[PDB]
């Protein structure tokens, strides 16, 4: 049984010093009887306050760990996330009218097509592979193929989604309209930064796959206060959340 | 198997030391035949005893709970319900023409926008968020949301009704007319009062949730004449009664 002032300590750690809004608060507190009523466990708890953080956490580490090899330390995030130094941040101003994919989106094109720390490797990488291909191996990558039939997801339907000619399409308006690129190249590299962009999100939101279950853990060790892990130059997921 | 006369006193000391009138004392007196001829048990009998003193005393329980979280004391029940020293309270002459629902509503509006002891925690909690967000989370602060959909009743469609415009409207109109308030802020912070007022009664009158399960069980313990727990200064439903 958790009051409702530890279930908000949870949250602010979470999202790294960023106290919740006046709704959420709401939120959680309805959490917290619940769980004093038992109509809901403990964990089950404690895993819904830490999905509320998605937006905000979960798409700094999800996307520096897919481009850069290495999810960012907790100094780190503290930048990304919720800092006085950072003056645009996630959970600041300049972000509050972007959704959660869009939020995805940006991340990626920074980190991959830019001066980002991926670019190079990035640009090697994905050089003359076509759009099927470079979703097919995402999705992959990211969600697991066998993992996604066991867990009843028809894989053939979805990523044959995303590769469809409307949603390239779609991409290509949007990368040529919000990016300050004008070369054949780099707007065709910036299409799959955004697509891999959208898979993050599709995996995120359903809690199936490595990528995701391996985030939730380490949202999870964060929400104490203190990161165990804690490299200085960066945590690797899969190493040290088994 | 009861006499008749154990249920009215059953039903007096619930009640708080009134004895019931005419007509429930020949409702009483059928669930005592009904036991000694065993077509109705023993704890069946005693509940239906004791769903009689709903309005009067799981109105004074319920709303001292959510406001200023915590049941009051025997000693303060007895002055909310049945006193000589409170002229008018809630088995007196003052509110023999309001239904169910108008206590309730009656008793939210005080403790929470007045001068009442929830004002200013309820005045800090519920400031700045929207009709929708209002019900939604007391729904599930209330009756649970788990619960709800076990028991096999539909939130989305329960929900919506509760904060449709119409009813908004009407709540509006009836705050406007009947509390002394003139202000636009007031008026929207009694207006979500009156809400978890509706709520309240939606919850004891079905019997569905941990708000209504723990008021049933400290008024079946307050039954017997002496009340258990009975903390000088008030007692938490959820710590008392598991
Ligand atoms: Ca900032
Ligand atoms: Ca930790
Ligand atoms: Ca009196
Ligand atoms: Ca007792
Ligand atoms: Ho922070
Ligand atoms: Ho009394």
């Amino acid at each position: 049984a958790y009051t409702t002032a530890q279930l908000v300590t949870a949250y602010t750690n979470a999202n790294l010093g960023k106290a919740p809004d006046a709704a959420t608060t709401l939120t959680l507190d309805a959490y917290a009887t619940q769980t004093q009523t038992g109509g809901l466990s403990d964990a089950a708890a404690l895993t819904n306050t830490l999905k509320l953080v998605n937006s905000t956490t979960a798409v700094a580490i999800q996307t520096y760990q897919f481009f850069t090899g290495v999810a960012p330390s907790a100094a780190g995030l503290d930048f990304l996330v919720d800092s006085t130094t950072n003056t645009n941040d996630l959970n600041d101003a300049y972000y509050s009218k972007f959704a959660q994919e869009n939020r995805f989106i940006n991340f990626s094109i920074n980190l991959a097509t830019g001066a980002g720390a991926g670019a190079t490797a990035f640009a090697a990488a994905y050089t003359g592979v076509s759009y099927a291909q470079t979703v097919a191996t995402a999705y992959d990558k990211i969600i697991g193929n066998a993992v996604a039939t066991a867990a009843g997801v028809d894989v053939a339907a979805a990523v044959a989604f995303l590769s469809r000619q409307a949603n390239i399409d779609y991409l290509t308006a949007f990368v040529r309209a919000n990016t300050p690129f004008t070369a054949a190249a780099d707007i065709d590299l910036a299409v799959k930064a955004a697509l891999i962009g959208t898979i993050l999100n599709a995996a995120t939101v359903s809690g199936i796959g490595g990528y995701a279950t391996a985030t939730a853990a380490m949202i999870n060790d964060l929400s104490d206060g203190a990161l165990s892990t804690d490299n200085a130059a960066g945590v690797n997921l899969f190493t040290a959340y088994p």
